């Protein structure tokens, strides 16, 4: 059986992040979370880019684009969307992976999926660097890994 | 680390917008607020055009005729869908997002999502001028700002 | 601001109707509601085709093959998809405004979504000429209007 | 107002199968009667092709490839989807419909829909048979149908 | 009615599987239970090759990038998603699914649907090597079925 | 075992039909259904002939009465009764179907029994085009079945 | 540690199967799925003998004389016993697995144990080929195992 894997170190690759502003009470320090990790595997601060965008529903707009330059070697998207009294938040939720999704897959350029998206704000805390850790930590970790793995694949 | 940002400056653009005649109750109030926000921003209301169409299933349809003359630098769609008695809600819901997603993927024009979607009535004036501020507004607000940040896309 | 509007004089469109078999004891009056309402806007009978399918699945596929005729200013799809025991009907209303969407899209012919959707048959004679009038009749007003606007599109 | 309809008389058509092997139990009965009917409505027994796969997410994958022959004048589809403990069923159902409807879409040939979907046995054993009579039946019918409606557009 | 069947003998076949780290507890064992199953239906353990992703986000994309180099009769694809406090198990699950389908659409290679989604834990284990088999197992069995079947598509 | 079948191809058969006045806004539709799937099955609308009646009570009258010419290949009998406050409905439906069964058997000529018998009105509904399709529809393919089948009877 | 294993390759093997008659609804099916796992592993339906026994306290009968011919290379054993009332049930279990076991051993050669016993009809229904596969398909599988393994036994 051979085994195919991207190993873990960020030396030499560029990435770029697609942040959105809507709850950026947590998508900032999800943001926090990405570069640390990216910087201590090894990525250069010079090296990484970060696009802002309105909200969840734009994420896949500007990660195409991004993804579409060639200038990277993996993207990190990063989102919150919170459960509301109405369910735009399920339409919202599924655009936003759908589109990432595509943009993956037409750009051939690793897309990583960062959104958190919960029923009530305790739930976006616990997955913004508490009790359930950092999503932009392991997303970081997950875009060097297909990083690396997509190597394998030219 | 290096950040890519659309700043909130109007003065120049030229934005479309396409408004659903169903729940117009609510969706000329979407438009008033859109109108608004964008000529104190600083577009010429010489520089705004807006298409009226049946209801939400035709937003799309209406969204990627104007993107497509490239006549604009973003779109503004804007609609209420309140909950009824059965699911035929949800397939507008649906396809009305898919397609407004798929709007801007195609053109490379920004689409800006302003469909409020409800379980009554109380609900769509909470995000039409009242509570919730007003969606229209906001969406206004996302588009000039995605029209900044797709320069830096070219 | 300048305002695009499609106006609802039928004087000398051609239009294509598909409607499903399936429930056909509500599909009929639906087909009835959107025949009146055409010639009385001015349609000529001559100028409008019917396409029979076994049900709303079949919809889309000869809604695009009509559209892609350019025999048609506009396509008008009626269908009617009462629940019943099991999750079948919600894989049929899905695909079929899916595909419907679909069928305007590629082809840039104006396709109107008649699909009565329900939990019971007493809901859908409420929207087949009772209660809540009749969505043949507002199916052929849409169409009329997306039609007129289209030209606005080339 | 011009009627467009398909008839019923499947004399000298070639039709193409699949035919899920999960809960087989089920499908072979649907088999059975799409056989008969298409047999009683005149379609040579030689000119029938019956593929076997896994299961629903199969179908599409299998009847892509057939359409795409230009062999048949219609696909048909069997398959029976009952509800487990878990979500997966949906996936299965949801993604299998989606492909069947692509299919007829991007080939042109009409790929009829036949997979029954429910939440217990006895409820599959209505439609294969029994109470609510047999789905390969409907379908074998719609089938001829849409061969028949088909010839309309080419 | 001509039967086309592929048949299980796995002589000569080279396979490719994707393998989420997420949930590995599990996915390793479903791993296991494949390699097993093609090994003694005869396919060499030298013409099995495996990557290893970040989750099941990620399959699709290591799934078409397999599949598009044309190395392979048939891919596996093997994750677990299991039930948390929040939807976004959903938003993963569909994608998930949908690429999966997407990527043997557009390769033409038979890419298998392997991901255990559940509510819980003990679910995870009921499929994984325990009271309802192993779905690596099955997976393996229904490679081969394809990649064989094909054969008879070119 | 030598199996003697009717098939379904209606080319050339004549059909009398025997419909009642009572319920007539169901035994209406039931005629329509009738009417429909005889054309599409090959029957000449100039072939068929309908006797209607003062309600079920008189059917076995007019329908003997039309067997009796030797006129037609079979007789289809179209009617509803749903219950009320009294037994009055039994009588009614229990000599109804004996007479009927009586004119097949007097006569040598096939008489289907499409005599609907419910509890309400949206029972009727059900089977009257809607939920459990078309009675009148399953009863024109019953007799063209017992037409041809009874053939072999001479 | 060495490990000794029979793999799945059918080829070659001869096979006889016993199958009660009692409860032959599910008992067909369970022969069916055999037949059809045997032959699509490779082995020749001209090298698969059954025999019908009346019941389940027959089949180690027909298997001890099936098996010491020394013409098979495994045996099949296919059955269902479904609760009544009383414990009758329990008695003919208990025998038939006992005198299946004594049949390989004082034989030697592989005798598969496929006896489905249950509480009621719809688990029944559950391992014949729905919900938890079919017992006669895992059954044949274990058989070409077993014949395989015990050629390293002699
Ligand atoms: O990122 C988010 N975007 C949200 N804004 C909606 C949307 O993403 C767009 O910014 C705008 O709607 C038009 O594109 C959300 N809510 O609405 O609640 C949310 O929770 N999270
Ligand atoms: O914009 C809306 N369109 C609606 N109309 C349906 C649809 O958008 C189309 O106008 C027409 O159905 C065919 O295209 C809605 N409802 O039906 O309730 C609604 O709530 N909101
Ligand atoms: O138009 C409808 N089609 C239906 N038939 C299913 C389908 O549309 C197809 O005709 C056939 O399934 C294969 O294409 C429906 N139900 O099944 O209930 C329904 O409610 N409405
Ligand atoms: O046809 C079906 N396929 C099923 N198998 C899943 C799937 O269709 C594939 O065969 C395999 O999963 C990988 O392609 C089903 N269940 O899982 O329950 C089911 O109910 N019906
Ligand atoms: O394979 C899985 N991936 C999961 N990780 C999410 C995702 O698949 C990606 O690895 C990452 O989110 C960005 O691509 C899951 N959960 O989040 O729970 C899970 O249950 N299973
Ligand atoms: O066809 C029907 N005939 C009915 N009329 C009774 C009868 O059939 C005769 O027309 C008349 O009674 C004398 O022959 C019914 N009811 O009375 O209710 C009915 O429900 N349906
Ligand atoms: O195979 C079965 N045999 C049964 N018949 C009993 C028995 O196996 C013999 O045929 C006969 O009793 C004398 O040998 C069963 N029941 O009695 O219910 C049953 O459930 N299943």
């Amino acid at each position: 059986m051979n085994i195919i894997q991207g190993n873990l170190v960020g030396t030499g690759l560029k990435i770029g992040i697609v942040v959105g502003r809507f709850n950026d009470f947590i998508t900032s320090k999800l943001l926090s979370g990405a570069e640390d990790a990216l910087l201590r595997h090894g990525v250069d601060t010079n090296d990484i880019d970060v696009a802002w965008v309105p909200g969840a529903f734009e994420i896949p707009f500007a990660a195409k684009k991004m993804a579409e330059t060639k200038k990277y070697d993996a993207i990190i998207t990063l989102g919150t969307v919170i459960r509301g009294a109405t369910t735009h938040y399920d339409y919202v939720c599924n655009e936003a992976a759908k589109g990432i999704a595509q943009a993956a897959n037409t750009t051939g350029v690793p897309v990583i999926f960062g959104i958190v998206t919960t029923e009530n704000i305790e739930q976006a805390i616990e997955r913004a660097g508490t009790k359930a850790g950092n999503k932009g930590v392991d997303c970081a970790v997950s875009a060097i890994e297909m990083a690396n793995l997509n190597r394998s694949f030219e």
